[PDB]
């Protein structure tokens, strides 16, 4: 059951206090929890995790 996931982040990367634009990004996954393991690690914080029924990457 693995689909599309619309992930809303904020760039941490890493230290500096400004105000950071929201940024998206479109990445496969088995699940919500799925994501957050494969994008720990990166500088980043997660504002939000959308699923997106019917979406599709080019090469899959």
């Amino acid at each position: 059951h693995h689909m599309i996931f619309k992930v809303f982040y904020q760039e941490d990367a890493d230290e500096a206090p400004v105000r950071e634009k929201t940024k998206t990004m479109y990445i496969e996954a088995e699940s919500e929890r799925d994501v957050r393991r494969k994008l720990e690690g990166r500088p980043i914080n997660i504002e939000y995790i959308q699923p997106l029924e019917g979406a599709h990457l080019e090469y899959e």
